[PDB]
């Protein structure tokens, strides 16, 4: 009772120390560069338009980053070790698809989690209409497809993209839909744009896929 | 004219909770109304479900004495005003849409009460749909962020009201359960919970 | 210039929680029917295009013209005052708003507000094609406010068909818009509800 | 270095300007309405509902937006978000989906106090479309004017009665035969008062 | 390495200092007229619809201009040459496109990047639907259609819009398409309507496409 209020008090002084008694991340820089880990959870091929060459991807897309300015000491806090907050409360990456159809629709509420080390852990749940031809995809060979993901506006001297993992995170698939996966890879590529002298990187998810 | 200051006495008292932690967890109870299945697509194996999602939490913060507020027992707050429990769908398709709005109801000791109703798209293969005992189908609710330590998930009833259920719908239920699970991975240390919602209907 | 600045001064004087049970509004509820847009049998919704007369008065809304250049009106946001939470029961899609979302208040306090609104509701339209037509009702009330913080009622038991769309798919064979109370499992109090109950075919 | 004049010149005069809250019948408005019909998209004969993009161009005057130019380094228009001042609630009365915008929400006001606010819109409304593949093609209607003001706080007028068919898409899947618009005044039956709308009368038919 | 650690509490700190000295310019004039560079890189023609005259199109709309005002020297800033801002945060120009059927759907961040030098680059990826008829897309010589954009307020002497080549890019366009693109070229215009006097301009884009 009296404990409980002790331990809401905890928490509010931790996120007002946090978020009002020091400045807030700004975002990396190229003298400051941020890592970000990115994972790909496939949960549904939805549909496959042959006749658009389109392609909708129900997955969970994981986004890690670490930071020294959201590191506390527990001992200082009740010993609170995680705690959940608005992603709109804070720096995210703008990891974004590159051959996207449609603009990503949200699936899962927009909540970080930050843990006392300074990492944060970005979950969100989205369904991606991507550039996809999906000849083939009624032959045992399958039909193969792909779409890369990376930050808009960052170089990678200023965001140091990396996968959590080498394979793509299929053990949440579901089980009937009309599509089943026969293989997903994630892979991190450098690549230059015409506009630009500065390099990009991307997170690439391949995906064989058949009926 | 007495009691409407009373009222807005009492919102600033209250407004001027982090939410759930480990040391203060918070029991959400979750209740189904099943109102429609309106649409069921064996094109893309998904399902259209309109439904009343009774959610209903207390927090001794949003306590009040009647006698210190004019009698007042309960009032109307927007849900952008208060903490609300992150319930998700975990194998929706399409973002979920509201179709009522976003205001709670505080009671004096603390209570609240939540039911946005809601038209849900999710995973579904609906074979045998067409045949006596129907297609069956299944999707889990439970918190996105907060493990079964922070945010405690029950029910009153495994039973879906159907009270409601649309009689002309294109599809009549033959069962729908709701149930509350406790699951461990061994990725983690703590408890997970979700209501599983279970739907056997075939059409009418 | 002297009226701009009445008018300014009346809204800064005036700018309510909403009713209690020791202070219930009543909210008149009507309807003016336009276009029964689309039926459609393979998932049995109908999409209704309608307006939707809102009205009640407040107290602390009144004013007296002579006191602000002899205003008897004016328009205001939707958002910057209370409006009730009136809802559609049986709505398949989120509702569609057609028309700015302003009430006008007048100096008596009544508020009065029309929301024209596309709906998609459950309703199965069988019978269309035939002399009897299908019947559909959709149900209309405060979400969460019970009968005895809200009170409804309507003028007339007569749907508005004055404006229905002459060259429509359906022609309307009747409509009507009758109060009821309702008890609910969940909840201890009576909530009432606007039932509109309309006769229609192709 | 005279640029970083005009800048100031163009603050100064929106920071003044910004130190009216709609008409109302002593202060009525007169808004000028016309109509640049763009394309007819899709006529649907199961539901009679059509679907136009077209442009909608408003104007007024307020002389609480007058400046002299002299004044202000000789500017004589400014760009404002549009939900940072007044603009009517112009409406189509039998539309049946919402209105989609396809311009930036920007007026401009000059220096006469005068407004021009021109959204694109792409419009589903109540349309028969009953005989658009013969040769007298289909005629159908829609008219325009407030929600909530009278026609005492807000008139309205066209500069002319025909629609402006200049930026007519000439491969749309529908020729315009004819493109009226007209200004008329109208009682309903919850209100006392007196309405005006601009009704847009459209005769066309396949290409 | 503390002196590495706090070599990046210094960067942040460099960060914000520019962005409050720069937030703590109000769209261009007759006498002030701004110059914005546009150039499109089109990614997949989606879609073409017969039975609408309606085309569908993924792109990137790439928008360049300079301002004294947002211009600093590195060396005042730890050597910062860049930063982002919210597109909010900013004027941008209100390029708009002049045959759209549908609102534009963006598929990028809305965030701008300013460099040292005053200048901003802009580059929203697009979806568009706009006025197209598709006949000829069965045919080896295909389809042409063209859509414009250009601001849709201010006069061309208030923007004055520019390309710096008349080749859209062509580079990412997707090979797997329903549609190959045959040729693709922006040019600027100048053009007067009917409500107005003032002159305005603007870029078309014209797309010869046909059936891959
Ligand atoms: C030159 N400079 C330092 C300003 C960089 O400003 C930009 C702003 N917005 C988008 C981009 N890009 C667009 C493509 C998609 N994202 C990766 C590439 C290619 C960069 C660049
Ligand atoms: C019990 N109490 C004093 C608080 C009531 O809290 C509520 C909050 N939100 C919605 C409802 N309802 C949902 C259904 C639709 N509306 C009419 C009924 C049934 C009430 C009730
Ligand atoms: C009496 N009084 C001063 C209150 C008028 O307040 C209103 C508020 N909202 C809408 C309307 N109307 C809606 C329909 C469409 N517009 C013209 C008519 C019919 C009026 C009127
Ligand atoms: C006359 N004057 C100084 C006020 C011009 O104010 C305007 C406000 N909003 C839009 C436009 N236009 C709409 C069409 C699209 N853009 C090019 C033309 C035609 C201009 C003009």
């Amino acid at each position: 009772d009296d404990d409980k209020l002790h331990s809401q008090a905890n928490l509010m002084r931790l996120k007002s120390d946090l978020f009002n008694r020091s400045p807030m991340y700004p975002g990396p820089t190229k003298d400051d560069p941020l890592t970000v880990t990115l994972g790909f959870t496939l949960q549904d091929i939805v549909k496959a338009d042959s006749s658009t060459n389109e392609v909708d991807l129900v997955y969970w897309e994981q986004q890690r980053w670490k930071l020294n300015s959201l590191m506390w000491d527990p001992n200082e806090y009740g010993n609170i070790t995680d705690f959940r907050t608005s992603a709109a409360d804070i720096w995210t990456p703008d990891i974004t698809a590159y051959s996207s159809t449609r603009p990503v629709q949200v699936l899962s509420p927009q909540i970080a989690v930050v843990t006392h080390d300074g990492s944060v852990m970005f979950i969100p749940a989205q369904r991606l209409s991507f550039m996809c031809d999906p000849t083939g995809v009624d032959s045992e060979e399958g039909a193969t497809c792909a779409v890369k993901f990376g930050s808009w506006v960052y170089s990678g001297f200023e965001i140091d993209l990396k996968t959590d993992t080498d394979q793509v995170d299929l053990s949440s698939y579901y089980a009937s839909s009309k599509y089943e996966i026969l293989s997903a890879t994630q892979t991190k590529h450098d690549i230059k744009y015409n506009c630009c002298e500065e390099i990009y990187t991307d997170v690439n998810l391949v995906v064989k896929f058949r009926e």
